[PDB]
């Protein structure tokens, strides 16, 4: 079975955190609202009719989680900072309160010897940013987070050593603005009739150059100002699926290829190698934006190490647009693929709760592996892996706890990542299971259940362990 001794010295394991999910306290200490706000609160957007008015308080509730996780052994936690509680406005003047928050949480952190690893944005931007320019959609984001980043590393920077920039920009770029699905909601209409307005074909194109001059900006901020004197590192969480050819074919095998490269390379090929790939530059043509020397120069090596977010691995076929009919663009069309979680009708594993998280333990270990050779080998850490039980109203609390399905894909997630430590010689660091507590999990509301904790919505937000709380314990154990 697995140890700490399954992992080099010194790996991190810890779990994951996002501040809309978690805090609620949303409308206290002078915080601003973020788009999410907007968003929760707005009809359709969300599946369940739920909110994060209130999530699982961690506001307030942070040193019993803090317990929590000590009671775990864990050596670290994700947790993101709400820009919003920082520049409620986005830009202009500071809330202290939001300062001292964040300042009580790390110390808390630090005091039971858990290492914060901080995620400055976790998808919540301020919505007079959104107001003022449309966000992401405007170049003046970039000085802004910049700045923000930058109060950040000046009020924390002294004891908090590794950060975040950005979680998920993928996600963010195409359920933001070509799915519209999370907030701010934006799509071509034509594609998507419930979208107020957007662009599925240009959008999510602007927002990704922008997310990658904001990490550079904020890096060289980093680079200049603290990272002589703090001893920190700054990486980012990308999302990132396995992709598996659905056929033996090269076609397939390309396409597999392909669909990583607008997943994942889409992002880290301008951080390793100054440019979008190639595959990009050819399909999307015009609508990508482009980089100058010198903002190429910012970006190339423009991170310490490799944020991965990783659940599951889908097949993937070449496919080409329908020739007649008039073009919606797309990004998946863009991609010259599609990629999905069967193959001749037969799923490619086992799947947990949410529709899009299939069970396929060997994706960790084929990810790793791509990752160390496409980009030579950079530190990577697992920012985020894990899965979701049902919400079930029918069953007991103590029914809900027995999560031998999560520990199951622990185990073997876990056993893959050792595997391409130890046998592959991938540069792994640290572990973070998502997630330490149930959250509301965006457009799914309470639905989901991702926890190592079941939170008891329905009892004051009770926390009880299920039974993977003991596994991490045992394995932990030192």
């Amino acid at each position: 079975g697995l140890t700490r001794g399954s992992f080099p010295e010194g790996f991190v394991f810890g779990t994951a955190s996002a501040a809309y999910q978690y805090e609620g306290a949303v409308k206290e200490d002078g915080r601003g609202q973020t788009i999410w706000d907007t968003f929760a609160h707005t009809f359709g957007k969300i599946t369940d009719f739920s909110n994060a008015d209130v999530a699982v308080d961690q506001y307030h509730r942070f040193e019993e989680d803090i317990q929590l996780m000590a009671d775990m052994g864990m050596d670290a936690y994700r947790f993101s900072i709400a820009w919003s509680r920082i520049y409620p406005n986005g830009v202009g003047q500071v809330n202290q309160a939001g300062i001292d928050h964040y300042n009580k949480l790390i110390d808390a952190l630090l005091a039971k010897g858990i290492q914060p690893y901080v995620t400055l944005y976790h998808w919540d931007l301020p919505q007079a940013l959104e107001d003022k320019y449309k966000g992401w959609l405007d170049r003046q984001i970039v000085d802004d987070f910049a700045a923000y980043a930058e109060t950040c590393f000046r009020e924390f920077g002294d004891r908090v050593k590794h950060w975040i920039t950005l979680n998920e920009p993928h996600t963010v770029a195409i359920q933001g603005y070509d799915a519209g699905l999370q907030a701010p909601g934006r799509c071509s209409v034509l594609l998507h009739l419930y979208c107020k307005a957007g662009n599925s074909g240009t959008e999510p194109y602007v927002v990704a150059h922008h997310f990658i001059l904001a990490h550079a900006a904020a890096a060289s901020i980093y680079r200049t100002k603290y990272k002589a004197t703090q001893n920190g590192q700054l990486g980012i969480a990308f999302d990132v699926m396995w992709f598996e050819p659905m056929s033996n074919t090269t076609i397939d095998i390309e396409a597999a290829k392909r669909a990583q490269e607008f997943q994942l390379g889409w992002f880290a090929d301008p951080f390793f190698f100054g440019d979008y790939p190639a595959t990009m530059r050819a399909r999307v043509g015009e609508r990508l934006p482009r980089f100058t020397a010198d903002e190429a120069a910012v970006v190339k090596g423009a991170l310490d190490f490799v944020g991965i977010n990783h659940y599951t691995t889908y097949y993937t076929r070449h496919n080409n647009t329908n020739i007649i009919g008039t073009l919606l663009n797309n990004t998946l069309a863009d991609t010259g693929t599609v990629s999905l979680p069967f193959k001749n009708g037969k799923p490619i594993g086992d799947r947990a709760n949410s529709i899009w998280l299939y069970i396929v333990p060997r994706g960790m270990r084929s990810l790793m592996n791509y990752v160390k050779e496409r980009y030579n080998s950079p530190p990577v850490y697992i920012t985020e892996n894990g899965m979701d039980d049902s919400n079930n109203p029918f069953i007991s609390i103590k029914d809900a706890l027995k999560d031998s399905k999560r520990i199951k894909y622990h185990n073997d997630y876990l056993t893959n990542l050792a595997a391409s430590i130890k046998e592959d010689g991938c540069d792994v660091r640290g572990y973070f299971a998502w997630s330490l507590l149930d959250n509301w999990e965006w457009a799914a509301g309470y639905s989901s259940r991702f926890g190592l904790y079941f939170v008891d919505y329905k009892d004051n937000l009770k926390r009880y362990p299920k039974n993977s709380v003991q596994w991490f314990k045992a394995l932990l154990k030192t």
